[PDB]
This record gives structure tokens, sequence and C-alpha cells, in this order.
């Protein structure tokens, strides 16, 4: 049992992933790792009870202890309010955490040699660098229930000329929203993508729709171009790599037609959508890592890219067995452990974390998998039996 | 030559598509069809000169004559202002036309039997119903060059409680934007998708990110669900089909692992992105139709889903040969002519439009194709011997159409 000097922030979640998480912690991590966990229940009942304070606390603890492992959580809508008897529609915990921590979320597939791809052309993996700040996740939206003028107004701190924009004169009912991003957050996002692309010796592509959002998306295009020209142009030339900005509509088709082997800088929203296309295309949502790398180059939050997988939980609620892939949730733990071991200089912790990752891949390659992966092969084991095979193979590998 | 009583609005465009468009009109349409064409040059130099009035005018003309055929156009940014030396960064002509006309843009692949898919699982076609109004296309965005507060003001016209929301307090430089949609536009978009799904006898899926944009995306989900329960539940139930709302992140993955055969209602932005994933996955951006179906159920605007193909035009400008797929552009004319034929009752125009569509598919199926398609068969890196260049391919279309008209 490996002794761990510093703690790891643990963010418990919801539904099917909460079930998988409990097994990982109690049967895969804690039996072989003497680790202190700063436990934060990000389960929807606890978030409602604490009036979403538990979310902010888990993020501040992450900034403090440098490492977080997050279970998928429910982002409530009108239907969840009825289902859980909530006080209100709480903001996305992911949105709250990412806005507090900041940075770039790096997402990439967990490759298994035996799993056929839905996109055979993708011979090499692709990494998405998703901007973790602002945009839709920090937007203010409303229902306009009558006629009225929708205006935007920017009042500078320096008391210069007040700017005013008439967005829309509503003739009747509708919807409106406002959102923002900062030069400093875009800069940190840009630096992280150029640094990762150099490290991988891979070209970097950044996508926007600047032809439409000329000022909003144009700033992303401008900031990335400026930073490349000043700090990374020479390094990119030395490593025989390149940087290119493409329109999102073009980029997505370019990706699908490609053979992989590149870094893709995505805006916040595109990052979510496109990483799920990548994860599915390579094999499954259960086969993708997701790591938030903060601008300080020390703090991380590892998670799965998928959700609480509600549809599989509904079957469980009926007493029926399920076939939910836990590998991504396992990799949230291992990636959080690898980083803990890297900071502490604990070679034993890194070695265990690398070994649990390897057992996951080996188990799939040995023909033991969940329905999502069996479907890739022919068009399988239940959740608990696949997890038991992981536990068996990890104990067998520990000797 | 087929006589046509009523006119069709023709919106000319830019770069590679403008060259292709000239051949289509002069060598494929006009030699066989006596039609009045309400011409509008939406070519970037002309838009600048007329201060973008030509765009507004073309859209008003489409409302009058019920049919428009549009060539892909450049939406200018800073780099285009430098290149063309423009008066300003003019708004998207598509955004402008789409917001005046309104409706849903229906996008689907043009299927060729011998073209291998990049997504082999897609054994049946998929139609995207793209909301053509509001959102990022009617957005107001800005660069905040200094610290300051960004707030939204909603002033009700009835004189009731004026509302305020502070979006952000900028500590330094940044970006801000505001956007909207209407209940009327969402309702019309909903009705169009449900009706098309019944017509196809296909289930309908609508995607949003309502968990994040609880009010904005929530309105789409609510309006679609309201309209389904009230007007289409029985019609869907009798036709063995269903309607389902999905989160966009789940939807895109569900689509990629599907075998096709459904209608996908997309919000404005997603509609563009996902249409290009669909087009590429089925074979090419050159093999997809795009038709704007207005709320009046009479007015349409047919186009290609792709852009002006700037990269291919940059090679053309160097004097080098290009291999650009004109089929999507040909289908924009055929769909416009097909609809003109339908409204007027002109069966000979309908049959010509259908014949020219048949020629396109048969030409590719005969092994005569552009680089994009040949690359599906032989690989984009290992190719010159397996594809025809642009004009050469177009000459093959011309020859095969002549041969088809012969019999
Ligand atoms: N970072 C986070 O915490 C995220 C949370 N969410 C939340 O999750 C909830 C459910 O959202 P939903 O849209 O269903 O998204 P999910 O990603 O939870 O599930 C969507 C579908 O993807 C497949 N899938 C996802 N994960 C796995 C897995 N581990 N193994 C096998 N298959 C998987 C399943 O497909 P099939 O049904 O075909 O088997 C599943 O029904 C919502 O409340 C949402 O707010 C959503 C995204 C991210
Ligand atoms: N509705 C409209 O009018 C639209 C206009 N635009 C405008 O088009 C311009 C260029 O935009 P861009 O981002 O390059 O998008 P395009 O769709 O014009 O081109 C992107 C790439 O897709 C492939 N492609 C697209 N169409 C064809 C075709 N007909 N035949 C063969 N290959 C094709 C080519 O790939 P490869 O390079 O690999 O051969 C091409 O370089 C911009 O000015 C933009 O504003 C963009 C979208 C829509």
């Amino acid at each position: 049992r490996i002794k761990v000097a510093k703690p790891v922030v643990e963010m418990d979640g919801d539904e099917m992933t909460r079930i998988i998480w409990q097994f990982i912690k109690e049967k895969l991590i804690l039996p072989h790792v003497d680790i202190q966990l700063k436990y934060f229940d990000l389960g929807l009942p606890n978030r409602d009870q604490t009036d979403d304070q538990v979310t902010i606390d888990s993020a501040l603890a992450t900034q403090k202890y440098s490492v977080a492992v997050k279970c998928a959580t429910i982002t409530p809508d009108e239907a969840r309010v009825e289902e859980f008897k909530l006080k209100k529609m709480w903001k996305s915990p992911n949105g709250t955490i990412r806005n507090i921590l900041g940075g770039t979320v790096f997402r990439e597939p967990i490759i298994c040699k035996n799993i056929p791809r839905l996109v055979p052309g993708w011979t090499k993996p692709i990494t998405i660098g998703k901007h973790a700040h602002g945009d839709q996740y920090k937007a203010t939206d409303f229902v306009a229930d009558r006629a009225g003028t929708f205006k935007m107004v920017f009042t500078p701190k320096d008391g210069s000329g007040v700017k005013e924009w008439e967005v829309y004169n509503f003739p009747a009912g509708g919807v409106g929203m406002g959102m923002y991003n900062t030069d400093e957050s875009i800069s940190g996002f840009a630096h992280s993508c150029f640094q990762y692309a150099i490290q991988k010796k891979w070209p970097l592509y950044m996508s926007t729709k600047n032809t439409i959002l000329k000022a909003y998306d144009g700033r992303f295009k401008d900031i990335f171009q400026e930073i490349f020209d000043k700090h990374y142009k020479t390094d990119f030339d030395k490593n025989k790599i390149w940087y290119e900005h493409r329109l999102i509509d073009d980029m997505v088709a370019q990706v699908l037609k490609s053979s992989g082997g590149f870094v893709w800088a995505c805006k916040n929203y595109d990052g979510d959508v496109q990483s799920d296309i990548l994860a599915q295309g390579f094999g499954s949502l259960g086969l993708m890592t997701s790591v938030l790398v903060c601008p300080d180059g020390k703090t991380i939050e590892a998670e799965a890219a998928h959700g609480t997988v509600t549809r599989h939980y509904r079957e469980h609620q009926k007493g029926r067995p399920t076939s939910t892939n836990p590998i991504a949730s396992i990799f949230a733990w291992t990636r959080g452990l690898e980083h803990r071991g890297k900071l502490d200089g604990n070679q034993d912790l890194i070695r265990f974390a690398q070994m649990l990752e390897k057992v996951c891949v080996e188990t799939v390659e040995s023909g033991a998998m969940t329905k999502d992966l069996a479907g890739c092969i022919h068009g399988f084991l239940n959740t608990t039996d696949f997890l038991d095979t992981i536990k068996s193979n990890l104990d067998r590998a520990l000797g």
C-alpha cells in the first residue's frame, strides 16, 4: 500500500457514474493507496442542500491541494427540479469549477487495439484543447415574455464614452442572452495549446466562426496569431510543425477526412461537442480522458468527458443490469494520481496509476468489455462484472 | 427549350463557386430552359460598391418570385477587408437573406453508389433541419478594450418593469456579445421539422444545450415539446415514428454511431457545423443539397452547403488546374427549377431538373469525378490519374446531359 504525502480533492457525482466511482475508490484505489482524500459531495441532493456552496468549496480546495478527481454530475433543468425537488436550477458544477480554476481541458481517446473505429481513417489519436472559461458556461440568458427593446451597454471604469447597442426590438415573445470572454483567459488558452503542440511535435489548428462573430471570435484568431508570431513561430519551425486557424464548418470536415495526429484548439462549446465526436469516432465515450490544466501549470482536475449516463441509470432504477464503461472514470483517478505522484516525486504512485491504466486497456484487448465496445466489434459484460474483471486483473498484475 | 412563365432569382457569388456557377447557367441551364432570371451579383466587389443593398434587394425579390438560386459568397473579416479593400466588414449575405426570409434550411447528402463513406455505419441518409433565424447570425458583439461593466437592458414596450443583468465586470480587455431568437421563429422551425419527419416517415431528434442555457435553449425544448403534444403526437404515433430532445454532446455521438434514417432539428450554429460533418461523412462537401424553406410554405432558396472554396481558387489564381466538385452547385439550380416547376405546374421543367440531377449521380457512378470523390476511393495522398479537373468534369456533365436529352 503506497503512502501519499499530500491530499487529492475528490468530487463525488451522480447516477450511474456515482455507482462506478464508489467501486473505483473503495475497490481499486484505497486497497493499494494510503491517500488522504478531501471529499466533496457534488451529488445533486448535496448541491441543493448546501445551495451549491459545496461546488465552490471543492474548487477552492483544488486551488489549494493542486489535484482534483471529478465524477460526472447532473446539471439541472426544469425536469430535474421536479425529479429531485430542488430549490432552483443550479448552475453546472463543471462551469463553476472551470471558471474558478481556469485553463484548458485536454481531451483525447483511450486507444484499445481490438476496438474498431466508427471513422476508420483516424489512424493516429487527436487531442482537443478545449477553452475552459467563459462563453455559454458564464452566459446570462432570459425569456422575454413581451414586446420590448433588448440593449447592451458597456460602462468603462475609466469613465470614458459609454457604449450602447440595440440588440433587438422584440415584436413579441422570445429569448435573449449575453456572454463574454477575457483577453487574459484566451491568452492562457493559446499558450497552453502552443506548449502542448510543441511537446507532442504535432501541428496545431484553432477553429472559430470569426466571419460571423467578427469581434468576439476575431479576438481568438488575433490573440492566437499574435502569441504564435511572438513566442512559438521559431519553435514550430524547428520541430517541423505548423499553426493554422480554420473556420469551424471547414475544420470539422477537415478532421473527419484526416488521419489524426494533431492538436485542435476548440472554443468552450465546440470543445464539448467535438470531443464527443472524437470519443465516439475512436471507439466510445467510455474511452476518452479529460484533464483541466490550470494556467499556473500545477493545478489539475481530471474527469471523464461523458455525463452521469442517465439512460443506463434508468435501467438500474428498474432493477435491470447495465453495461456502462468505467474506463474513463478509472482514468480520472489514475491521471489525478499520476499528477499527485509527479508533484510529490512519488515514483511508486505514478507506477501504480500507469499500471491501472494498462490493466484497463489489457482487459479490453483480452476480449472482456462492456456493450458500448462490443457494439464496435459486432454491432459483453455487465457493469459490475466488467469492474470485477478489472479488480481481478489489477490484483493479478500486482504480482 | 423549356418555356418558363414565372422568374427565378439568381444570386451570383464569389471565387471558385462563381466560375462553376457561370458554366452551370450558360452551358447547362440556359441552352435548355427559356427562363427570366432576376439577376443579383452578390459577389463581394458588388456588395461593397452597393453598400450591401444588392443582398437586401435579392432577398426581397425572392419573397416576390418565391424562388432563389444562390452561389456561395465570401463573408468578409479583417483579412478580406485588406484583400478587397472594403468600406467595412459586411455581414454574411446568408445571414441577411436568411433573416429576411426566415425558415428552416434542410440539408441532406447527394448519394453516389460507388462513393465510400468516411463513416461506413451511415447506411441510410440523414436530413438536418437547421434553424435559419437569429442566434449568432443576428448577434451584437464587441471588443472591450478596457475595464468596465457589461450589462443587458430589457425595456418592455408596455411600460412595465425595466430589467437589468450584469453579464460581467471586465477587470481588463475582453469580448462581449448579445444575441436573440423569437417564439414565432422557433414555432415555425418546429412545425417545419415535424411535418418533414411525417412526410419522410422518419423519427425526429432535436438538439440543444438547455442544461447550460436554461432559459434560451429551454425555450427551444419547450416550444418543440408543446407543438408535438398539441399537433403531431397522433400523426407520429400512427406513422410508427417518434420525437426526442437530446443534449447536443450526446446527440452528435448518437449520430456518429447511428445507421442514419432520421431528421435532426439543429439550432442555427449546430446546423452549419453538423451539416458539414454529415456532408463529409457521406462522401463530400460537394455532395450535399441545401434548401431554405420559408414559413409561408411557398418561398424557397436553394444553395450548396459549402463555401466559395478559396483554397482551390488560390491555385486557380496561380494558373494551376483545380478539381472542385460542382454537383452541390448544380443541385442548387435543379432544386430551384424543380420548385418553380411545382408552383407553376410545368412538368417539363420538373423532368429536366430531375434529369440533370440523375446525370450528376450517373457521371460519378460511371467513374468520372473530381479529386474530393476520387480521394474517397484511392486516398487523398495516393491521385492525378483518377480525377478530372473542374472544367473537364463540367464538360463531362454537359456531354452526359446532351446524351440524356437525346433519348
Ligand atoms: N462533465 C459532466 O459532468 C457532464 C454531465 N452531464 C450530465 O449528465 C446527464 C446525462 O446526460 P446525457 O446527455 O445522457 O449524456 P451522457 O454522456 O451521460 O450519456 C449519453 C449517452 O452516451 C453513452 N455513454 C456515455 N457514457 C458512457 C459510458 N461511460 N459507457 C457507455 N456508454 C456511455 C450512452 O449511450 P447509449 O444510451 O446509446 O448506450 C449514454 O446514454 C445530464 O444530467 C447532464 O447534465 C453531461 C455531460 C457532461
Ligand atoms: N453559404 C456560403 O456562402 C458559405 C460561404 N463561406 C465562405 O467561403 C469562404 C471559404 O471558406 P472555407 O472555410 O474555406 O469553406 P469552403 O467550404 O469554401 O471550403 C473548405 C474546404 O472544403 C472542401 N470543399 C468545399 N467545397 C468543395 C467542393 N465544392 N469541391 C471540393 N472540395 C470542397 C475543400 O477542402 P480541401 O481544401 O481539403 O480540398 C475546401 O478547401 C469564406 O470566405 C467563407 O466566408 C463559407 C461557408 C458557407
